[PDB]
């Protein structure tokens, strides 16, 4: 029975208040900022000196105050928006602090310009001043697009070509998500089944071959009979990203991309190296698939099967659940979590009229973290929670360490303590397990996400790794290069197992553009490193956890792969990566005796 926000429990809910008492004060709080003709007048380039390192100070000093308080507000509108997304003094507020966020990037937006394009002399003064030295790595990651970035007027015209640079993305997307119809599945009967995207994932887990077969082979249509457009539309993509890298004075789209989170290319390069010549372990796992499957050859189509065939958990079980499987995070991470949990209010937990749909964490600074949840007693759902609270004690680590300015985390590293959850539950599930349609259930559900976030996007990296390369080189993205290129690439990844349909290799095209610009090879890195750091964990190697821990409390005080250096992983060498494959070989194994 379904309820509306206003008469559901408060012990069900997060507490919010520690932010604001009650949104009278928020409303208040919001006030101070008087809206306004420039709003924050302290603000104005004018006013500071910036080649003077007490300036600078000061400068920072008072955005990132500034910055606080609207996030702080801003987090506690968004959060009370998500109970009720209907409500309509909820949507008000958010839209205030909003356009309040939008005031202060407007009014700051001078200062990034204005740091870049000091002298190296002033970089390196600032750089070494000690009023400055707690705001040293904040600063330098901002000094070090100097050398990538030109005169003002050379930088407006590629701020300028942003704009009709969408092309591309906007075009691929009306085809794709809209305007190219869609065909129809059939099962073992001869009930079709009409597609669409998320039916598509549906059939792909289905239990009817007929049906995974038909809607895969009706995707491959839907894609293969534009193939010229996507290709164009691809290509048009691919030499954006080339003329912005060549302008700004990058070696290739690799670096410009890699730049940012100070990456270099050869670990980018190594990761698709070793994973190409890991491409056994993908033959290896889809054979004891097609064997369980009974299946004489095995297709693209068949990835995705189950092999077995559903307890329910109230929320507290959930909870116990958790506890128990994540000891091996010790007594203290256990703990603090399960306090969140059931104390400390951090979560909302159950579905109501208009509630935010899925789940995730948020907070700021100056909260505890917020966990938004539509429990509904599943298995999932357990996972969920497990993955919401590692990003959750992530950010609680952080917070509690790390400065304001230090203490984000970037998008390179926030997979990692979700996914090494998932991970932990799923192995202490299975050695506390009786059952063996359960042990194959989750041994499945975890080889299936570690190929499909670790091995297929690895693939994604090689092919975008290639096709910028040829672009740089001038070579024209025809579709007949496309779908060799990527062809050629499923070959060395599955050749041993998979046997190809005739427009397997077609893939390419149904991949959205906003998957390009070599972020995707993150997915993968992410999964490496928390299966790294799981695998030396569930085997007491030297004091891995403490080290993990160091991570967790590390927030963005560092570029990501020095953070995950002083914690033990080195990405420049092979070690994380075989510590990943090693966990893999072991799950593989089980799974393999179990039949
Ligand atoms: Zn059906
Ligand atoms: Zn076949
Ligand atoms: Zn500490
Ligand atoms: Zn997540
Ligand atoms: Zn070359
Ligand atoms: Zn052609």
């Amino acid at each position: 029975q379904v309820r509306p926000r206003s008469e559901i429990s408060p012990q069900d809910c997060w507490d919010i208040t520690p932010l604001y008492l009650n949104r009278k004060a928020w409303k208040a709080d919001l006030d101070s900022f008087g809206l306004k003709s420039p709003t924050w007048p302290a603000l104005q380039a004018t006013q500071y000196q910036l080649d003077n390192s007490e300036s600078l100070l000061s400068l920072l000093t008072t955005l990132f105050s500034i910055e606080r308080k609207l996030n702080k507000l801003y987090v506690y509108a968004h959060l009370t928006h998500d109970q009720d997304i209907t409500n309509q003094e909820g949507i008000a507020d958010l839209k205030s602090i909003t356009h309040l966020h939008t005031l202060f990037a407007e009014e700051t937006s001078w200062v990034q310009p204005a740091l870049t394009s000091l002298s190296e002399s002033l970089i390196a003064q600032h750089l070494s001043a000690p009023c400055l030295a707690p705001y040293r790595f904040y600063l330098e990651k901002i000094f070090r697009l100097s050398i990538h970035t030109g005169t003002p007027g050379e930088e407006k015209i590629l701020a300028s070509a942003f704009t009709p640079l969408e092309v591309a993305s906007k075009a691929f997307s009306s085809l794709s998500d809209s305007e190219i119809p869609f065909g129809q599945a059939t099962d073992s009967e001869g009930n079709s089944h009409p597609l669409s995207h998320a039916l598509a994932s549906l059939y792909m887990q289905s239990t009817d071959r007929e049906l995974r077969k038909t809607s895969y082979l009706a995707q491959c249509e839907r894609y293969h009979s534009y193939r010229h457009t996507f290709a164009n539309l691809l290509n048009g993509k691919i030499q954006a990203h080339v003329f912005y890298a060549k302008n700004k004075r990058y070696n290739s789209c690799l670096q410009a991309a890699l730049y940012h989170n100070n990456i270099p290319t050869t670990v980018y390069t190594n990761l698709i190296d070793i994973v190409k010549k890991n491409s056994s372990l993908i033959t290896k796992y889809f054979s004891i698939k097609q064997r369980c499957l009974n299946l004489k050859d095995f297709h693209f189509y068949d990835v995705y099967a189950p092999l077995s065939q559903e307890k329910k958990y109230t929320f507290q079980e959930a909870v116990d659940l958790i506890y128990t499987s994540l000891s091996p995070l010790g007594t203290e991470y256990i703990d603090t979590l399960k306090q969140g949990l059931t104390t400390q209010g951090w979560v909302d937990k159950y579905e109501n009229l208009n509630k935010r749909s899925g789940a995730y964490s948020s907070g700021c600074y100056d909260s505890h973290p917020y966990v938004l949840l539509n429990y509904t007693g599943t298995l999932y759902d357990v996972s969920v929670i497990a993955h919401e609270g590692g990003h959750s004690m992530h950010s609680y680590f952080s917070r509690k360490h790390q400065p304001f300015h230090d203490a984000q985390y970037p998008i390179f590293l926030a997979e990692i303590a979700s996914t090494l959850n998932e991970m932990l539950l799923m192995d202490s599930m299975l050695k506390e397990s009786d059952s063996k349609e359960e042990k194959i259930t989750i041994l499945t559900r975890c080889l299936d996400t570690i190929f499909s976030t670790l091995f297929r996007q690895v693939l994604f990296a090689s092919f975008e790794y290639d096709i910028h390369h040829a672009a740089e080189h001038g070579v024209p993205l025809t579709e007949e290069y496309l779908s060799s290129t990527y062809k050629n690439l499923q070959n060395e990844f599955y050749g041993e197992i998979i046997t190809f349909d005739v427009l397997s290799n077609i893939e390419w095209a149904r991949i959205p553009h906003f998957y390009y610009n070599f972020y995707v090879y993150q997915y993968a890195t992410g999964i490496i490193a928390a299966l790294c750091f799981l695998e030396k964990i569930l085997n007491n190697e030297d004091n891995a956890l403490n080290s993990y821990l160091n991570f967790l409390k590390s927030g963005g005080s560092d570029f990501p792969l020095e953070i995950l250096k002083k914690s033990g992983l080195d990405m420049g060498t092979v070690e994380p990566i075989q510590k990943a494959f090693c966990f893999i070989e072991k799950k593989i194994q089980e799974l393999s005796s179990l039949i």
